[PDB]
């Protein structure tokens, strides 16, 4: 019998007037930061080789090409990745104000401040209540004091709040929502973003008609080396994807569906997505709290993005991607360092997070997740009570309802997994050797190695469909060898293993051959079944992580 | 008319006496270094997770699990990987003495001292003239003074010489030859090796019959994490491989041939290899100087291994692998750092080294190397006069003889490559966008990126066989997409492109379709040929590295 607070704000959905510009379209072309290079207007900035050593050093420190970034104007003009039809929407002007919160940890100076500059440059002043920077316990000296003094440039409009300890990314956003009090909606941004022209009105309009709508710009790709901005490769013939997952809860994208397109009169208006990537979005501040906000249990990574997506949909709100609001996100390069925290197992902490989201929201579907990740069944996921009560109190709808009403396309791209027959290490019987992937993928060969009971590349599972899998991969027979190979798997591919626990036998089905090894050297292969050979006896043992 | 000095030593090949042990077989099993754990007798040493933070730290520093190595005795016993027949050879005792030289740079203390301990432990005292460690300009403090003082343990048998500048691996071995004066034969050893039992007599017997024979132990794999010792995966039913290369001059191994076995009375006696891996070998010391020794133009990491192999074979010597002489070599783990020198620009010096070797030794076969690596064609490879005069003065045989008489099996595993039609960047006509691999391999999809004219992943070559190649990979059509994929390539696979330079066109032969691009999307695909579309117009420009 708990409900969200009713719409009191009146607002009119925008109107498309083909051939007429405005009202939030800039009248004239955007002034460059520097006439007329470099990095403008998002032209690629190619450097080196006189720079290559400085570039690599900065990549190690930041994951981005900071000597390139450092010569691009903080106020640089950008390419326009939106469709033409976007320019002919007329919007109320009666929009709710916003606090954009930006969480950063050790972010480079020029990438942090260009995010800030971009938002100041391309957002109507009257709607920008504040830009709140949440320092999640950085140690780099340029972010302290230097930042304090510089920030005075905006007469208090930009404020920073330090964290005493490293709260990690999810809880730092929740801290953000508490420390950002001036605006009516919270707009979250990564600290390495550039916001496109007339990004605000499209993004905040739907929230203005209906406070329980949560909004997501289309997230474009800023090349972390050369800084030109590219849309993502998404399904739609127009580039529109909706956010999705597979049944290990890995983020996936699928194309905009014809069903959703029949719901929409226009090509460019908002559209329903089952989930959001996580870093960039807008909610009405009160609604976030009614939500609220992110489950406190969630540790440093990773979403969180699904938890908030499910709450919104299943507790009566909406999640909309807004084609006419676009934001570029810089994507990391290899070479970063760039390092996890020391925890045990920790669980891992992020795995523990998936279990929290699944156990409170997925109902019967937890089965598909424990099939994809049995190693996670017996994990100490922590206290879930208040989250379960919240869902009952607000009479939230079932994950079945959610899968069939708003996420109906997912299972056509990521089909439901078969139940497991058994999972764990594949150990040679009465020995200390384990089949182990070496992390090989997509055609490599699987080896023998000393058992370490740590799961990971020594963890397998076997399907009711006769699939021997690690992660999203399967093992099959690599012709012409007798070698066992790991490749990408599809629902009816490589259904070729059957395991006889009592027999200590894995037997390849198309041949008659058994699973075999040589203990020196560390070799795994199939050969003609022979009950004498102890090299064809295996046990499959659950590896529990505490 | 120049000749190598004649054999003056009289020595007789050993004799195989099935059922009778000795004479260099240890009489009684090897005393462990520590009764009875850990590391003995090369049992794998599995640690953590209480150690995992300290292990990862040491892998970063050294590339080996040094916490594990540090708890294994320097005098540990080891598993015996040689075949049984090996223990029944009877050797004359009339063998040459040896200086073993170990070149090291920043090696971990316990891996370095276990190499030495191992050599001291399993080598008959009377043949071991000295162990010369060559410090190639290390900075780590354990390696100096602590090293000088420890080394007194052996009363001057072991000695270290410091280099004033980092000479690199190849030139450090040459300094070794010069500072290691006592032994009749030089035995080179990596600073992370463990020599097997009775490694010495099998390895030095052939050189004692014949001073122009250069000898190579079978190099076994010491696991850098758990330290158990495994033989290499190698062709022969017995695990015997011979050393080879592809026509880019990458090291390769091929199974021992039936031709070589008809030449051999025994399963276990030495056999011919066309090349050595490079780190571990034995030559008579004068003979190496007569070869004189490693071309001095080779910079740090290069095909020295190939250069000494061709010299030995084409100038009248022999290179033999010795099944009864085995040495374990620790193989690096990911996570090391582990870093190249700053000298720009190029592949660079190492590619320059390939060119020196090829230009002096491969004769007409240089064409195959340049088809594999056209980017090297116009490289300033340096003065090669004296090397060419050496080959002429000593009347060395042709590379054509070598390929047809002693390396007769290579083209059956790595076929001669077709000539190139063209090579270079694949640039969009009158654009600054280039096809580029992103380093993707074996199934990945090639993309468009900003041209940088630095080669590498933006470099391609097209075959006279209609193959579009980067490295060892080829581009083909990824069903069901219209995307262009990169995969592993075989002589008659994916013969499916034709490049018209004047037409600026790349056309896919099976379909009719033209290579096409988006630019805005950074996308490379094939679509139906349309002459109006400039997105289907491409140039292939040589990229020159100076
Ligand atoms: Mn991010
Ligand atoms: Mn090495």
């Amino acid at each position: 019998y708990l409900t969200f607070k009713p719409q009191t704000f009146t607002y009119h959905d925008p109107v498309l007037r083909p051939g007429i510009l405005g009202n939030f379209e800039p009248k004239e072309p955007e002034p460059p930061g520097v006439v007329g290079g470099p990095g403008e207007k998002a032209k690629p900035l190619v450097l080196g080789p006189e720079f290559k050593q400085a570039i690599q050093a900065s990549i190690k420190e930041f994951g981005f090409n900071m000597v390139a970034s450092d010569m691009i104007s903080l106020d640089r003009s950008v390419n326009d990745l939106r469709q033409e039809e976007c320019k002919y929407w007329h919007y109320d002007e009666n929009l709710l104000t916003s606090s954009v919160v930006i969480v950063f940890h050790n972010e480079g100076w020029s990438t942090l401040m260009r995010t800030v500059h971009s938002v100041i440059k391309r957002t109507p002043r009257k709607y920008l209540a504040e830009i709140v920077l949440i320092d999640d316990f950085s140690n780099k000296e340029h972010l302290k004091e230097k930042l304090d003094e510089y920030i005075k440039l905006w007469n208090g409009l930009v404020k920073v709040f330090r964290n005493e300890r490293r709260e990690g990314l999810i809880q730092a956003r929740s801290i953000g929502a508490q420390k950002a009090k001036l605006g009516q909606v919270l707009i979250y941004l990564d600290a390495h973003c550039e916001v496109a022209v007339n990004w605000y009105a499209p993004l905040v309009a739907p929230i203005s008609k209906d406070r329980t709508i949560c909004t997501v710009p289309l997230i474009d790709v800023i090349n972390g080396n050369t800084y030109e901005i590219i849309p993502q490769g998404g399904g739609d013939e127009d580039g529109y994807a909706r956010g999705a997952w597979d049944w290990s809860m890995l983020w996936k994208r699928v194309p905009l569906t014809p069903q959703e397109k029949r719901l929409r009169k226009t090509k460019t208006e908002p559209y329903r997505s089952p989930a959001m990537a996580g870093g960039l979005f807008a909610i009405e501040r009160e609604f976030f709290f009614e939500l609220g906000l992110y489950d406190p249990g969630l540790q440093i990574w990773g979403g969180e993005n699904f938890e908030i997506s499910y709450k919104i949909w299943q507790c009566g709100g909406k999640l909309l991607f807004v084609p006419c609001s676009r934001v570029g996100h810089i994507y990391r390069l290899e070479g970063w360092q760039g390092n996890p925290p020391p925890i045990y197992v920790g669980s891992s902490p992020t795995l523990k997070n998936y279990v929290r989201v699944v156990e409170v929201w997925w109902d019967e579907y937890k089965d598909y997740f424990y099939a994809s990740r049995p190693e996670s069944q017996a994990l100490p996921y922590g206290d879930i009570s208040e989250l379960k009560k919240f869902r009952e109190d607000h009479n939230c709808k079932s994950f079945k309802w959610f899968m069939e009403e708003i996420a109906y396309d997912i299972t056509s791209h990521y089909p439901l997994p078969p139940k497991n027959v058994d999972w764990g290490e594949i150990r040679g019987f009465e020995t200390a050797y384990c089949i182990d992937s070496m992390g090989k993928t997509n055609g490599g060969f699987v080896e023998l190695g000393p058992c370490h009971r740590m799961g990971g590349n020594q963890l397998f599972r076997i399907n009711e469909a006769n699939q021997l899998m690690q992660y999203d991969q399967c093992l099959t027979k690599g012709a012409d060898g007798s070698k066992v190979m790991i490749t990408h798997c599809n629902l009816n591919e490589f259904k070729e293993w059957q395991y006889f626990k009592n027999l200590h036998r894995f037997t390849h089905i198309p041949s008659g051959k058994c699973l075999d090894r040589s203990e020196v050297l560390h070799q795994v292969f199939i050969s003609n079944c022979d009950s004498s050979k102890t090299t064809q006896k295996w046990e499959m043992n659950n590896i529990h992580s505490v």
